[PDB]
């Protein structure tokens, strides 16, 4: 009952998706791809955006995969979701700690409600499928806004849904992400070489701040 994700140096992240109760999460595609992107030269030591040392918030972390995987390269990352998550987020610091080499703690942090300040904006903001969730749009972009500052960087990776509802929730993200931040899509020939696939975007967000 435990989803693996096997980093590149051969160590294995696993992760428990079942807590007592009823609540539980599963893995995503997205997570896998986002996590997998964390170990590309882009947040080494010689990359744009290093990791080690640097504070990562993750929202609606789920398992706690891309934040763990995040805390595995050195960064202190801070993996949140809804109080029922918590006790999984846990159990998955605790299978994983002996591969964190900075830190991971979890957190309550339900989109729209502020929580538990951090004594300056984060250096990244993370994001796995987080988007088909038309009724907490605001309150996520609400979240984001007020804890990003004009050097976060907000990474947001999610699965495109093709039918149903999902391509017009996925246009309302959009045009209410619009209002304060940019946006920039991340070419595929970027992701892993192998955990990629055209249905799985990675964007990076920044809150914007124009001259003009
Ligand atoms: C599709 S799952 C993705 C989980 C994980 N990021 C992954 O990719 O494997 C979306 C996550 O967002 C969380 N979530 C949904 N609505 C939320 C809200 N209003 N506030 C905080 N978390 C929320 C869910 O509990 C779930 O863990």
């Amino acid at each position: 009952f435990v989803r693996v994700l096997e980093k590149r140096d051969g160590t294995v992240l696993r992760l428990q998706q079942y807590s007592s109760g009823g609540v539980g999460c599963v893995v995503w595609d997205a997570a896998i791809v986002l996590s997998k992107y964390l170990e590309t030269p882009e947040f080494s030591g010689d990359g744009a955006h290093a990791l080690s040392r640097r504070s990562v918030l993750e929202l609606g972390s789920g398992t706690g995969a891309v934040g763990l995987m995040a805390a595995t390269l050195g960064a202190d990352v801070v993996v949140t979701d809804l109080e029922e998550l918590q006790d999984l987020l846990k159990m998955n610091i605790n299978m994983n700690k002996h591969l964190v080499t900075g830190s991971v703690q979890a957190k309550v942090l339900k989109w729209g409600e502020e929580i538990e300040g951090f004594p300056s904006p984060p250096d990244f903001i993370l994001m796995a499928d987080c988007i088909y969730y038309e009724e907490s749009l605001e309150p996520l972009l609400k979240t984001l806004k007020d804890i990003s500052g004009f050097e976060t960087c907000i990474i947001c990776c999610y699965e495109q849904r093709t039918m149903g509802k999902n391509p017009e929730i996925e246009k309302k993200y959009f045009e209410l992400l619009q209002l304060d931040f940019d946006f920039e899509k991340i070419p595929l020939e970027k992701h892993d070489e192998e955990y990629r696939s055209e249905d799985i975007h990675i964007i990076y967000i920044r809150k914007k701040k124009s001259k003009f």
